[PDB]
This record gives structure tokens, C-alpha cells and sequence, in this order.
């Protein structure tokens, strides 16, 4: 009841509420994949969301744009390559790094994450199960995250493009990330080696798009042998800012946040200045929709199996899924990532030979400005000189000096595949990427001081002399401070545009953790911590850029701890610094054209 379209219907409304909006196909579960097309259906959960909040890909599907000829790598916990709704799309070259074989299928029943990821991207278009976002894309799986994987550098390289088997993928799906309580540098040998690989693979003629989950730490993370979350008084700032995983600021990664079926940020989604776009991840599939996708086959394996019940109605279900080959509980930025990988494969199938940067440009300029009125999250405190200040800790939607709308929650906005394809038709390639040399400032004197609940930020500046249009900016920062989450770290462009690189009250509570279990503190502060902002996309680079750091808190905070080994619950107390912090150095790298 949804016919094929040609290229060439005049008067075609490609939008989210068009009368032409429908998905072709005979996949029995596709009408409960709200992420393909959101009609307010419940995804087998207790209730539906709001119609239109989806990837707006229906016109791609109707015109036969389906991911044909695009190779997607799923680097994850496994991939059941024989799955009845995946096998047709599996091409040769998967590697099981636990067994040595070509078959990354898991043998552990809980290891269903990568198979669920794969279905969102490329479940086969046929008369069973679901329909993938890009149902003619071809998959490989590399099970780097199986419980018994050693997660060896050699295998990460193999899976992310540095072997014969994987080099000719044009999309790398990384539904994974790191949570931390102490800051990390991005300069380790292993990290820089992967960054060199991602640079090579992105910028070459057959260029590959790396896609990366922002994290699911808005409220809780697991790190250091614990599950941690804040409790008590406090602003609604993410516990995990998306700039914390050092990998998320490497530029080559397109980092995505998760959106739910109501058209707002998924409760758990990490956010920050480095989010490029928002894509569909849902909630939990219990009370509200999550991602209907391919499960490990059988009722003894996967997220849909007898031993791991769910209130999602697809799971118990002899009528709709008698061999428990599908599930309704897949979620997370882990799901926003394949939603993005799928969108990217659709674009690449229509316009092969546009660069990754051009595809980013199209995705950014075509994104939907969802949740347009969400407010900034403010931090109020009495400053050191007696004045109450109320400053942004996280922005809402803001328009930069070049006219581009951006938010740390949604990036440039929710993916709109149909509109990206409309823009692509007459898109002129961007000029080649220019990566300006790093500019490092070594800060000295009384300008280094960061006062407790400062009345003004501590500022340090550097002038970019080169005319350039900005795409992204990277910063590295070094400072001393005895209670890191008190710090708000911002970057200001020559136009006066601001971007919060690190929101305060994040998960960097490890100094307090160390005091409690060791009796001393290992972390003095940030050391070459990398952050990235997309806020400045389109702006002129020439002029003075300003790093501004403020300590915005002198009150005590409590953090709840759950010991992962011993389910014992304890309480961590962050006590105020009581010696002023110190900026040591920072570096700026402008990436543009
Ligand atoms: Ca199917
Ligand atoms: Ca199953
Ligand atoms: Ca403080």
C-alpha cells in the first residue's frame, strides 16, 4: 500500500507529515520500527511517542535508495551472521577475534548487542522480521567487545580499516565508548595510532565515515569498579559530558546523541559540544518505545529469550516472533550510532564519490531543529566577591555567527535523510580539508589563577592568523584543580561565539574517590585533556580565540556508589578544593577549509 517513486515527481513533499510518507516492504515488524517512520506507534512498549520523530528516510526507501554497494563494519560484541534477516547482507571478511574464525557469532546468551546494532542498519528487506535503515548495505562483524576478547590493539586496527578485509568499508559503526572518573590524555601511542588510521581511511578517495556513540551517561556511569550517579541538590547537567571519552574529540569520529520517540533527548544520552547530530535511540521498550531489531536467534539466546523476560510485548510472543529472532529493547547512543551508520549508507548509495566531509555538511545542513525551545541549564552561585552569578552550564539551541544552529544535546539536529538527499542533488563539494598547526599557550604569572567561585573566568588567548572557514576545533587543556567537576570550560571564537567544552558537575570525581579508598589523590588536574566543538561550523577562523575556565561551585556534593563486584552501596562526598586552581597550558587546532 506504499508504491515505488521515480526520481521525478513534481510537487513531492518530502517532509515528516507528507501524504506521500510511507515505507514499502512486507517485513511484518516494520510498522513498529518507529525510527524508520514514527506514526505514534508504541514499538511493543506501553505507549507510543509523537509522530514525525524519526530519521525521515521514507523517500529514500520509496525511490530505491537503500544502501546498495555500501560496506558497513560493525565493531561490537559479535554478529550472528546466519540470522535469517541478516545473512543475505553479510559479505565475506568478518573476523572472530576470540576463536580465530570468520564467524563472529556469539555463544554467550547476553551478547546480543552487535546483532541488534546490525539489524538497525541492514535487516534484510523481505517477508520476515524488520527492515533495515539501509537494507541493501553489506555487513561485516568484528567481535572486539565479546566478554572473552582481549581487546588487543592489533584487532582494533584489523576491525577499523587496517586489514585487507576491513579497509574497503565506507562506514565504521562504533556503538561503544569509555566512561571515566579521572581525565585522560588522547596522546597515548595506541590512541594516536588509531587516529592516524581513521585520518587515512576518512580522507582517501574511497572515504570511510567513522560513527561513534556519545555515551549513555546523562545520569549514571560505570567506572573504577563502581556504578556512579549524583544525588541531592544540583542542576540537570549530564554526569557524562561527551568530551570525556578521549576518542570522542578525534574529529574523524562523527559522534551522535540519542533521541526518543517523543522527539526529545533520550533520558540517558551523553551530550556536549562535540555531538554532530541526534539520531534515534529511544528509551527502554517497556513503558515507552525503543528499537525493534534483530536478536540472537532462538528463545535461549539474546535479549529476547525465556530466561530474560521483558514487558515489551514482542518478547513473550508466539504470534509475532515464535523463535525469538527479534527484540524490542535495543536502545542507547548504541542505537543512535547504527541509525546514523544506516543514514550514511543511504546517502553514500545515492551519491558515491561525495567525500565524508561533504556528507557531514549535507547531514548538518538538512538536520531538523527538534525540541527547538529547550532551555539552557544554568548554574547559580554566590561569587568570590559577593555577587550572585547565573551562568550557562549547558546551552540550549544557539545560532553561531555564520547562521548555523547548534546545541550540545542535538548537535546540528535530528537526521533528515530525505532532506539530506534533496540537498545532495546540487551540492558543490567543500574545498579540501585544512588542519591548521596546533597553537600552544604556556600560561604564567597571576593570569594562571582560577579562583573558587570566580566572579569572572580565567582567560587565555591565541590568535589564528590564517583565513579559514571553520568545520571543527580541538583543544587540549592542562590545569591543576583539587575538585575537577567544579570547572566550566568554554571556548570563544573571534566573532564572540561561545561553546561549553566541558560542563561542570561531570563524572570526574576520581580525586574524591582516591581520597576515600587510597588516602591520597593521584590526579592533580587535567593533563592534555582533548575536547572538540562543532559550534563554530561556518565561522571565520581568523582572530583571537579564548579559552575561559571558571570554578562555579564551593558546596559539598554526594555521589552514590554501587560496587560492581559486591553489590554494596556507599556514598562518596566531594569536598571543596580549598586551594585555588591553576591553568598550566592549552592548545588550539582549527580544522576547516
Ligand atoms: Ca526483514
Ligand atoms: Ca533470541
Ligand atoms: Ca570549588
Amino acid at each position: 500500500g506504499c508504491a515505488p517513486l521515480t526520481g521525478k515527481e513534481s510537487g513531492m513533499d518530502i517532509g515528516r507529515s507528507s501524504t506521500e510518507r510511507c515505507l514499502p516492504g512486507a517485513n511484518p515488524l516494520q510498522d513498529q520500527q518507529w525510527y524508520l517512520l514514527n506514526s505514534g506507534q508504541d514499538g511493543f512498549s506501553a505507549r507510543g511517542g509523537i509522530a514525525g520523530n524519526d530519521l525521515n528516510l521514507w523517500w529514500a526507501h520509496r525511490t530505491g535508495v537503500l544502501g546498495q554497494g555500501v560496506n558497513v563494519a560493525v565493531v561490537d560484541d559479535g554478529l550472528a551472521i546466519a540470522h535469517p534477516d541478516l545473512a543475505d547482507n553479510v559479505r565475506p571478511g568478518s573476523k572472530n577475534v576470540v576463536t580465530g574464525s570468520d564467524d563472529p557469532t556469539p555463544t554467550d546468551p547476553d551478547t546480543a548487542h552487535g546483532t541488534s546494532v546490525s539489524g538497525i542498519i541492514a535487516a534484510v528487506d523481505n517477508a520476515i522480521g524488520t527492515k533495515g535503515i539501509a537494507p541493501r548495505a553489506q555487513l561485516q562483524g568484528f567481535n572486539l567487545l565479546d566478554d572473552n576478547s582481549q581487546q588487543l590493539q592489533k584487532d582494533w586496527l584489523y576491525a577499523l580499516g587496517d586489514s585487507n578485509a576491513s579497509r574497503d568499508n565506507r562506514v565504521f559503526n562504533q556503538s561503544y565508548g569509555m566512561s571515566v572518573v579521572d581525565p585522560r590524555s588522547a596522546n597515548s601511542l595506541d590512541q594516536s595510532q588509531l587516529d592516524r588510521l581513521f585520518e587515512q581511511q576518512t580522507l582517501k578517495a574511497q572515504g570511510a565515515a567513522y560513527i561513534k556513540a556519545a555515551g549513555n551517561g546523562f545520569n549514571k556511569i560505570a567506572a573504577g569498579g563502581y556504578v556512579l550517579n549524583r544525588t541531592g541538590n544540583g542542576p540537570k547537567l549530564p554526569f557524562e559530558n561527551s568530551n570525556l571519552d578521549p576518542s570522542n574529540s578525534n574529529f574523524w569520529n562523527l559522534v551522535v546523541s540519542a533521541l526518543n520517540a517523543d522527539g526529545v533527548r533520550s533520558s540517558y544520552s551523553s551530550v556536549g559540544s562535540n555531538i554532530f547530530l541526534s539520531a534515534t535511540g529511544g528509551e527502554y521498550g517497556t513503558d515507552t518505545p525503543a528499537m525493534v531489531t534483530t536478536d540472537l536467534p532462538g528463545c535461549d539466546m539474546g535479549y529476547n529469550r525465556t530466561d530474560d523476560p521483558s514487558t515489551n510485548r514482542l518478547h513473550g510472543n508466539s504470534q509475532l516472533d515464535a523463535s525469538c529472532d527479534y527484540n524490542g529493547v535495543m536502545n542507547g547512543t548504541s542505537s543512535a550510532t547504527p541509525s546514523t551508520s544506516g543514514a550514511m549508507a543511504l546517502l553514500m548509495s545515492a551519491y558515491p564519490d561525495l567525500s565524508v566531509r561533504d556528507l557531514r555538511d549535507l547531514l548538518a545542513r538538512s538536520a531538523t531543529r527538534v525540541d527547538a525551545k529547550h532551555q539552557p541549564v544554568m548554574v547559580s552561585y554566590t561569587s568570590s566577591t559577593g555577587k550572585v552569578r547565573d551562568v550557562k552550564g549547558l546551552e540550549g539551541w544557539e545560532r553561531n555567527a555564520a547562521g548555523m544552529w547548534f546545541s550540545p544535546t542535538y548537535g546540528f539536529g535530528l537526521i533528515d535523510v530525505n532532506k539530506a538527499l534533496e540537498l545532495a542533488a546540487n551540492h558543490q563539494p567543500l574545498p579540501p580539508l585544512v588542519q591548521l598547526p596546533w597553537q600552544k599557550i604556556n600560561v604564567t604569572g597571576s593570569a594562571a589563577a582560577i579562583a573558587d567561585v570566580g566572579n569572572s573566568p580565567t582567560s587565555s588567548t591565541t590568535r589564528i592568523a590564517t583565513p579559514l572557514t571553520v568545520e571543527a576545533v580541538q583543544v587540549m587543556v592542562s590545569l591543576d584543580h583539587q575538585r575537577l567537576p567544579d570547572l566550566l570550560i568554554e571556548l570563544v571564537s573571534p566573532a564572540g561565539t561561545r561553546s561549553i567544552l566541558l560542563s561542570p558537575f561531570n563524572s570526574l570525581v576520581g580525586q574524591s574517590l582516591d581520597q576515600q579508598q587510597l588516602g591520597f589523590v593521584r590526579t592533580k588536574g587535567l593533563r592534555d585533556m582533548r575536547m572538540l566543538s562543532n559550534k563554530f561550523y561556518g565561522e571565520s577562523a581568523q582572530g583571537t580565540w579564548r579559552l575561559e575556565v571558571t570554578d562555579v561551585a564551593n558546596g559539598t556534593r554526594q555521589v552514590s556508589l554501587l560496587n560492581r563486584e559486591t553489590r554494596e552501596r556507599t556514598t562518596l562526598t566531594e569536598r571543596n578544593n580549598r586551594q585555588p586552581g591553576k591553568l598550566i597550558s592549552w592548545s588550539l587546532r582549527v580544522l576547516g577549509h
